[PDB]
């Protein structure tokens, strides 16, 4: 097995974003969301309500608590230091060469595949047309180093089977990353750019992005 990423203090987020998070329809996420460097005006659709001490916000749609760059301190200074800890760990999983990876996999279209855990890389694009199944036991790590961008399907899953926990997922992505209609993702999304819910789907992990992440009527949580 792969050792695990280090999220650092990104890990405390179940969505962080440098460029906005925006939600319409039925949206429900579990955990806590921020967004730095922009203000919470970058955080559209939530009907944020401050906390008295305006170091946090709440939303109905929100079982947790909402950052961003102009709150109260220490909420700048604990924000600037989850982007730079999810740049980090987004630059890390990247550079991951041991245990030595399996290279340009089913040119990047893993539907259908049972994977085993360990480090995973594409100079392609990858693409999730049918499920794939990520087989492994409650510690094990996989790692996917991706140097386009990542879909997920509409109605298509990322199986988890053994034991493995979304926890320990870990997909790098220099694209966009875009999860379809009624998909289900699980995982972490290191993203160096946005990540993107269509309607209905589940991400049970984290969306980690330097630039945007956007919802619709989605379900998001890391527990």
């Amino acid at each position: 097995s792969p050792a695990a990423v280090n999220l650092g203090t990104a890990g405390n987020f179940v969505i962080l974003a440098k460029s906005g998070i925006s939600t319409t329809g039925t949206t429900h996420v579990t955990g806590d969301i921020g967004v730095s460097p922009i203000t919470a005006t970058g955080i559209t659709g939530f009907g944020l309500t401050m906390d008295s001490s305006n170091t946090f916000a709440t939303s109905a749609l929100v079982t947790g608590k909402v950052y961003a760059a102009d709150y109260t301190p220490p909420t700048p200074a604990n924000m600037s230091t989850a982007v730079s800890d999810m740049e980090t760990a987004y630059t890390a999983a990247a550079g991951v060469t041991a245990p030595a990876p399996v290279v340009e996999l089913g040119a990047g279209n893993i539907g259908g595949m049972t994977l085993a855990p360990g480090v995973y890389k594409w100079s392609t694009g990858v693409t999730i047309p049918t499920d794939v199944t990520l087989a492994g036991g409650a510690n094990d790590v996989w790692i996917f180093q991706i140097a386009q961008t990542l879909d997920l399907s509409n109605g298509i899953h990322v199986n988890l089977s053994g034991g493995a926990q979304a926890a320990n997922i870990f997909w790098q992505v220099a694209g966009q990353t875009t999860l379809g209609t009624t998909s289900v993702f699980n995982g972490n999304i290191l993203d160096q750019t946005a990540i993107v819910l269509n309607t209905g789907a589940t991400l049970n992990g984290r969306a980690l992005a330097q630039t945007a992440v956007t919802l619709d009527a989605s379900t998001v949580s890391a527990s």
